[PDB]
């Protein structure tokens, strides 16, 4: 049974907020809670941000805040912090289900010298520490919203939709599955078929495994989920399992929904992609086509979606 989400004139705009707030007049906005996603074995801290935008700052799903730290910008004297962008991790309605509150999924940029091992705080990373490092009550300037490559198609409600995710490039699926799946949006009923792929280090650093877990049970013939452990679990050949290694699992299935219109996504480090176009290519390959023509196609035909940092 779907939650009731408020208020419906979120639905009512016909294109996506952008720029609301500016970096030089940012919205102040207040921290409703911040929690770690992760356990003691994750080798970083991944954090759950609650923002109460106030319903000033509203968004469409797929879509980035702005973050401006505090502080002065090292490189520009009496200047403010250059905007760091997240991925929000909520649907336009928020955790609260209120239209007032808005989520980020930040993992903390932690410096290591590279042979002492010893930690340098002083260069660990600026607004990802700040936002970790919130409690409720205190103050973050909010700028945006911004992007648009990461809107969710809602021409075709029985779209196919395959999310390919690693580590923080979750955040905007967490967006659309709950739209799809937990939100009762009257003017948005998902019939098609929605399916996550997520790499992460290990068991301790995956990031909402129970909601996802929990849409598998609640729409079974509407929901995958399948996940890669790269420090815990090992390819077929026999590297690190990433999440390239799981799309191989499902070779056919997946040339196969891409060739029926599917949808494909990517969001995250950026490094997880030269990888992922590796599989491609040799799955490609092995099935007797071309993955440049077949890629050529799918950004073409407004099929490939890439979000990645
Ligand atoms: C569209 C988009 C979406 C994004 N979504 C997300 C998201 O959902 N979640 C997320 O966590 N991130 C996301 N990012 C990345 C985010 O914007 C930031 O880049 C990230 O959080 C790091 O910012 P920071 O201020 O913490 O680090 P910065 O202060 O910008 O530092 C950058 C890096 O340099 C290192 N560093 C600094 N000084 C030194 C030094 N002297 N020597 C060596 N290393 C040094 C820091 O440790 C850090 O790793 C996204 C980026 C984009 C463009």
């Amino acid at each position: 049974s779907k939650v009731s989400v408020a208020p419906l004139h979120l639905e009512s705009a016909k294109e996506p907020p952008l720029n609301t707030y500016k970096p030089k007049e940012p919205f102040t906005a207040t921290i409703v809670s911040v929690e770690s996603l992760v356990g003691p074995k994750a080798p970083g801290e991944t954090c759950h941000i609650v923002i109460d935008h106030g319903g000033n700052v509203p968004y469409w799903e797929g879509q980035s805040y702005g973050v401006i730290p505090p502080g002065e910008n090292p490189k520009k004297p009496g200047a403010p912090q250059n905007v760091r962008l997240y991925s929000i991790a909520s649907t336009r309605y928020g955790d609260n289900f209120d239209g007032r509150t808005g989520s980020l999924c930040v993992r903390r940029a932690v410096y290591y010298d590279p042979e002492t091992g010893k930690e340098d705080p002083s260069k660990n990373g600026v607004c990802s520490n700040f936002l970790c490092n919130s409690k409720p009550g205190d103050k973050i300037q909010l700028t945006g919203p911004s992007g648009k490559i990461m809107l969710l198609p809602e021409e075709d409600p029985n779209a196919t939709h395959i999310m390919i995710a690693t580590g923080t490039g979750v955040a905007p699926f967490r967006g659309y599955l709950r739209r799809m799946f937990m939100e009762d949006v009257p003017n948005y009923r998902f019939g098609g078929l929605a399916w996550l792929f997520l790499g992460v280090a290990n068991s301790d650093s995956l990031l909402y495994d129970e909601e996802f877990t929990s849409y598998l049970k609640q729409y079974p013939d509407n929901f995958r989920y399948d996940k890669a452990l790269s420090r815990e679990q090992k390819n077929r050949s026999g590297g690190k399992m990433y999440v390239q290694d799981k799309i191989e699992e499902y070779s056919d299935e997946i040339f196969k929904l891409l060739d029926g219109g599917a949808h494909i996504y990517f969001c995250g480090l950026k490094g997880m992609m030269p990888g992922i176009q590796d599989t491609l290519k040799k799955v490609a390959e092995r099935r007797g086509e071309s993955w440049d023509q077949k890629l050529a196609q799918l950004k073409k035909n407004k099929q490939w979606h890439v979000e990645v940092y």
